[PDB]
């Protein structure tokens, strides 16, 4: 009580050979041999079999790299190039299959109609004959297909046996001495001179050109994917697909090469068909090899006006054989087997395509009925399409379009083997080793050259329909993640250039601002991701750091899920940033890890962007110590610092994503800069790079500072320049008392004692301030509140204010004093405020 | 010395007008009007300026979006579709211009030569006159263009005045009553019965069909990018480029529409040209229309063999003029202007490509060229190509592929606007009143349709040569940064797993063996990062430290190894390795395997070093790493010109790679040898795989293992089974293990776990005997497996055993190191101990 | 569970037992 699975002979080889053998073998191959001669016909066959051999090797390498399921061709292409190029070629493969059902039932019906005219009486109408017969035949084929998959595989064997019987009949017939009405039509039994004179071309008519023969034959050698299309019923598709496909191609090619060279050595190109053309002694003259055998076709050859022979009579292969009705049976089998093999493939590819939710509302047809889960709804859709194209019944101009839907699949079956083999993902491990990627690119190019040679305006329609669906799938972005080779091309494309960076040494004319941004969870502080992603996009590096403060010291898998959530959040905003997190016991010791290790060779951060600690006056005085220690560590590691503040705050935690200030047009406002120390040029570069952006390009960069000589020489292009007024002068008293009573809870009331005893008493906590430093660094303390007054005077209603970050000497001043300066310097201002100081490096050399 | 800037009426509108106007205006348009009639010619003109106006709208939309430089056209295709279409289309667009220079100077050359045949005496054959004069004309244009673009604007203004006097001459000559000589050739003044006679087509000839007329005219209406390629020389492009480009189109279309009607309202289609055809009163009956004016043109119209008239004489508009030579002056202006516009617009694009750093294929630019940065090298390249194609002198065969190199650019320029509009690309917000993404998609459909309609095989070479350039470049800082950030979208699959190593070398030149080994199989495949921990105080970027860190990168580069160097500072090795594990890498390119060397003399150094060494592995297992430990017989540290040579630089030959797959770790034990065997040195080796099994299930599970190894497509040759691992080892080997573990033995008698910590805090590496009893079976397994390995793999090339794993708090460091040293002792080839992280790295399936 | 497993086919299939995790083999008991 298990579903049946097929071997390789009965499952791949028989079906591929039945699909390849059509009606060209019977009704137009002798004609091609007569027109083009044996040698050039052999060239045509061996030239049309090169393309299908190359595609067989490609589809055979692709299908032995894992386990294959239902879906056949579509499954193999989509899982190897992804849904964009896989779901656009799996919707026209099925449609082309359905129309192929239509165009082979039409041929079967035409043969039946031609049989019925002569023997008895034709029915209803010449053209309304090919409608009735085709519709009834497709209904019968639908029934036999819909009855199960062990009954169709019993019909295909019957058709194969019928074809073999026709071949044996023809070979037996071509070996008996010719009867009198048999030789009057051209057929002499076997010789040498007919062979010799049939070796060279004899073109006639408007259709008799070499390319006019290649155009007729080539679409009759494709059809090799009829066994790979039932890959869900084979019991070992990793051994059944290569052997079956390649053996089928070999055997059908031998069949063609034998039929042509055997028909061309028996029947002469010109014969009359009248039993009275026997040669009369002593009269006139011969016109050819015929008169040596006693027959006289001179009037034909002189007038070019008779019906029989290897050119003029299309059904010569019926006349030659011992019993023509068996050749008729062969034609019936050859035409019905292809229709059945197309009807099955359309449904089994469409069901797989509908399982994967790639297109809006065709998912109704991806349902299985029964134990084997046959697509009882795909069969009926293909039947409806085939009956619709059979009612038309004149498909002589539809065929060029359909035959180019099958050459877009040959061009993507071959590119999928080239692309996946030049990449070498570990895991790209096929067990069919007899292929080459350059011979697979060759086939991809030729399948597109031929598609235009055959007819240039149907290739245009085919490629237009391919791109329409390709673009739809790109713009909808479904989520599948099948691990294609396009996804593995990105990694080694990135690695090849990251390793390439090493070759170029460190210079001074390639400075870039590469930022390490201390965000925490990017959700919490978006106003600090936007500011940095404004001026580093498409120019330099930015990393969004994060320290997980806990004592766990183990990297649980759940942390990688969280790091995938934050990366996706960054990707929604279209920020070009990297996320990285570490684990430490406090915040100061995680940023040390990030500064020391992060980056890749030459692409490593050299600027530290950190928010401002708003609540430093109501937190434990040991956290401000860590906060100032971070800045001191950044200075020791030879970084540049940028402390950023806002009036309302940075942490937003204390659906849609949040919107901040740095996302909107800020036209007609000024960007104020207060240059107080030659840091090298970082205080000037950040607003210079910020103002070039469109959102900030309508702003007036104002610089408040020999200086004009130093400014214009770097061609920065700033609007104004000024001299700040008298920073030395004493500020008014109320602000000064505010400064002194702000720093009061760090007072010590120590009077004056020797440094030894002072340190003996400070040993517990270093953040407390003694009166010695207070009275020793009171001047520059006043200077900060004075300059805050100045800034609050000029920059009251600006759009972005940049000042210079002071440095407090280690050991000579505590951290509380430095944080008090940093506070009072930028308080009670409305716009965003930044405080930059570089690392004494020439950065304006660009 | 401020750079010169141009307005909209002299740097865009005039400069596009001159490029649109060619020689079809003077030699072919009257013929089109004669054949297709007035109405259908108007249809052709409007139907072919629809496309150019749509592309003008897209270019105008691009111009009002930020600021771009001169030659920065491809820069949207580059931004919106990747920098391999951007650069490729830019290269194609510049080459097409360079060829257009030659194809216009040849028209000027032909005009001058045919003028020479009439008046004076030609001095050479009529095919080397074209060559001998085209080169001189192009050289003169190169001189007056290399002079500076101030001396090119003046020439383009002179050329405009010349055309405007040719129009004045032609328009004056059609209001004057027809002279006896002129009227014999078919010229009559404005009369209504000629207007109504020419309103309908009169097709004749091989290419006298509507498609033939469209195919002659349409490539005479393009050239609307002549002023948009110099966006770096305009005063304010966002206001000058739309207003100028969209009025050049309008006024040239007006001129084309006016000439056709005015010329068709004057001249009959057929005429004789001999003054004998004055009518004879009373001589039968007339035939034709001119017989109402005094002229009989019957004999031609019956025999169809005269030479003049609007249908047979191409120069019919040079005779209706008041003075003939002014029309040839118009010809000279019309050809030399387009030749100059193309020469400037190709130099701009070449110089922009040579300045582009996301397209490092062209480059070729060294020292700066010119005080004003004139694109001197771009000019020389364009001049070279133009001369090379002049020397050919036959170009009607090359015309229909150079004319599709432009419609490829039109199609992609139009499609990138639609793409960037519909994907809501950040940085594309064009502030232009009349831009529609649908109207820009239509202009990209139509451009390709026309491209393939004009001639299909030439449109296939044009697409084919773009894809060769696209594929050739797929197979510095701004390119590495743009691809690394592109990995943030592609999401990981087990089918694409890559082993990304973090190699602990030290100074890379102390341990060449590790570097060579790990650079064998990660080469062109995955990441590897050399590591180095400078044990000591903390401080950084000392001028010396960076200069040291550059020397080791130079050493890695000389040896031809694709690796990164990374040094951190800590107080001991363990903390430095933790710092390196947690934070090294960039995004998805971060290590997930840690490879170290073997502690050669772990029995002589202080045991705290052994404790830290084993702690390194214990931490690697805590961060989800796979661990490889590499042991070599002589040692890895070479310290204890020329670069030293290791055994991993020689071809190994036909020797074997024995793998001992004991515990299932995911597949890393047997993915390293596979990748190792994809290389030249190891490509002849034989992979033998050993597994454990039972006596009386031997073949039944050998077959199962062989079936498993062939679902993975690994291609491993042998498979053996070891059924005697649970035996007892020989006596002296167990005695050696027990003596080699003696110094670390606690020797505490037998006490409970509560008090063992009491005397083991001082030395946490010591082994309590209650704890050495519970590990006797596993301890003897290592000796037995060592005997097996010596028995089999004595003469192999590389040996792989799985790493035993020890629980925290259940096995001390000394015991673990004793196992690691027992498993791989007294054995000649390199030994590697691998342990994956218990996750699958191999797969059967496709999804 | 907690004991290291010799190679089997059952760990690599899809649909019966689970390969021990790295934390199960390494963390304390
Ligand atoms: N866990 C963390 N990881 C990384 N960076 C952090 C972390 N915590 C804080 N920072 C950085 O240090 C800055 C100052 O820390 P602090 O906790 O004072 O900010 P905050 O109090 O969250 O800001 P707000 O006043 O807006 O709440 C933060 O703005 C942030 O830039
Ligand atoms: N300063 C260092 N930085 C980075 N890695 C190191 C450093 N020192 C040692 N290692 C790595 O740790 C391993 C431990 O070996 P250790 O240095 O303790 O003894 P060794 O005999 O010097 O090592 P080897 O056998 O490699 O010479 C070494 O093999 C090496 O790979
Ligand atoms: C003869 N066929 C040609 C198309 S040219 C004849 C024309 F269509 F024009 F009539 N190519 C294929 C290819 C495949 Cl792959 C399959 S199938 N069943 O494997 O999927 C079937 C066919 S075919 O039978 O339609
Ligand atoms: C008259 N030209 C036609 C091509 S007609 C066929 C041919 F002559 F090429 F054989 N198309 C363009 C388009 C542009 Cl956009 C530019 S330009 N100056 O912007 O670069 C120049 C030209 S043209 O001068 O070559």
């Amino acid at each position: 009580k298990e579903p049946v699975r097929f071997g390789w002979v009965k499952g791949v080889m028989i079906r591929c050979m039945l699909n390849i053998w059509g009606v060209i073998l019977y009704l137009r191959l002798p004609w091609i041999t007569a027109q083009a001669g044996i040698v050039l016909t052999w060239i045509i066959i061996l030239l049309s079999v090169t393309v299908t051999s190359i595609t067989g090797l490609s589809i055979s390498a692709i299908s032995t790299n894992g386990k294959v399921k239902s879906g056949g061709t579509y499954f193999l292409i989509s899982r190897s190039l992804g849904p964009e190029l896989g779901g656009s070629i799996g919707l026209i493969f099925a449609f082309a299959n359905a129309v192929g059902v239509a165009m082979h039932t039409v041929g079967f019906a035409a043969t039946v109609r031609d049989l019925l005219q002569e023997y008895g009486a034709p029915i209803v109408d010449p053209i309304n004959d090919i409608r009735i017969i085709g519709v009834v035949s497709v209904t019968v084929l639908l029934a036999i297909s819909l009855a199960g998959m062990e009954w169709e595989s019993k019909a295909q064997v019957l058709f194969f046996l019928v074809i073999m019987v026709s071949f044996a009949n023809y070979l037996v017939g071509t070996l008996i001495p010719p009867s009198e009405d048999k030789a009057s039509k051209g057929f002499f039994s076997y010789r040498a001179d007919i062979f010799v004179q049939n070796l060279v071309p004899d073109w006639r008519g408007p259709d008799g050109t070499f390319f006019g023969m290649f155009s007729i034959f080539f679409p009759s050698a494709t059809g090799i994917l009829a066994g790979a299309n039932i890959s869900g019923d084979l019991k070992d598709p990793a051994i059944a697909i290569p052997k079956g496909t390649l053996m089928a191609i070999f055997w059908t090619t031998i069949s063609y090469l034998a039929i042509s060279a055997t028909i061309g050595s028996c029947v002469v190109r010109d014969a009359s068909g009248v039993l009275n053309d026997t040669v009369t002694p002593g009269w006139g003259a011969c016109e050819g090899l015929a008169c040596s055998y006693g027959w006289n076709f001179t009037e034909c050859t002189q007038q070019h006006s008779c019906h029989y022979g290897l050119i003029n009579y299309y059904q010569t292969m019926s006349m030659v054989s011992g019993f023509a009705p068996l050749i008729t049976a062969g034609i019936f089998g050859a035409t019905l087997s292809s229709a059945l093999a197309c009807l099955v493939s359309a449904a089994k590819v469409f069901q797989c395509l509908c399982e994967d939710q790639l297109y809006p509302l065709i998912g109704f047809f991806g349902k299985g009925y029964g134990k084997n889960k046959e697509p009882v709804r795909g069969y009926l859709l293909a039947y409806a399409i085939a009956v619709a194209f059979i009612i038309i019944a004149e498909l002589n101009t539809i065929a060029p379009i359909i035959s180019n839907f099958f050459l877009c699949s040959y061009a993507l079956i071959n590119f999928s083997c080239f692309h996946a083999s030049i990449t070498n993902s570990p895991g790209w491990r096929p067990s069919f080793q007899y292929y080459n990627k350059w011979a697979a690119l060759f086939g991809a190019i030729i399948s597109v050259v031929i598609m235009f040679l055959l007819t240039w305006w149907a290739a245009l329609i085919a490629i237009g329909v391919v791109l329409f669906l390709l673009l739809y799938v790109i713009y909808k972005k479904p989520e599948v993640n099948w691990g294609s080779s396009v996804q593995a091309g990105s990694y080694n494309l990135a690695l090849s250039y990251s390793v390439g960076l090493n070759e170029v040494e460190d210079h001074i004319k390639n400075y870039r601002p590469q930022c390490l941004v201390l965000t925490g969870p990017p959700n919490f502080r978006p106003a600090l991701v936007d500011f940095v992603g404004t001026f580093t996009r498409n120019l330099s590096l930015m990393i969004c750091g994060h320290v997980l403060i806990g004592p766990h010291k183990q990297r649980m898998p759940e942390l990688q899920l969280i790091a995938n959530g934050h990366t996706k959040w960054l990707n929604k905003r279209k920020i070009k940033a990297f996320y990285s997190d570490v684990i430490a016991e406090d915040l100061r010791r995680g940023v040390q890890i990030l500064m020391q290790a992060a980056g890749l060779g030459r692409m490593k951060p050299n600027i530290l962007v950190v928010g401002f600690k708003k609540n430093w006056q109501s937190a434990h005085p040991a956290t401000v110590e860590d906060y100032i220690g971070i800045l001191h560590d950044a200075f020791d590691f030879n970084y540049g610092v940028c402390v950023m503040r806002m009036r309302e705050g940075l942490n937003v935690s204390k659906e849609e994503q949040a919107t901040t200030i740095f996302q909107s047009e800020q036209g007609k406002k000024t960007i104020d800069i207060y240059w107080l120390f030659d840091d090298g040029g970082l205080t000037l570069l950040i607003p210079y790079l910020l103002g070039r952006k469109r959102r900030w390009s309508k702003c007036k960069i104002r610089v408040f500072v020999a200086i004009i000589s130093l400014l214009s020489k770097f061609r920065l292009g700033f609007h104004e320049v000024h001299i700040l007024p008298d920073i030395n002068q004493n500020p008014r008293a109320e602000h000064t008392k505010r400064f002194e009573d702000m720093i009061a809870p760090f007072r010590l009331n120590d009077g004056f004692k020797d440094e030894a005893t002072v340190n003996e008493m400070r040993r517990d906590c270093p953040w407390k301030i003694s009166d010695e430093e207070i009275t020793k660094n009171r001047v520059k303390s006043l200077r900060q509140v004075r300059l805050n007054e100045i800034v609050l005077d000029y920059s009251r209603d600006a759009a972005l204010i940049v000042i210079t970050l002071p440095i407090g000497r280690k050991g000579k001043c505590p951290s509380s004093l430095y944080m008090a300066w940093l506070e009072t310097l930028s308080q009670d201002l409305r716009p965003p405020v930044i405080l930059i100081r570089g690392n004494q490096e020439n950065v304006l050399t660009f």
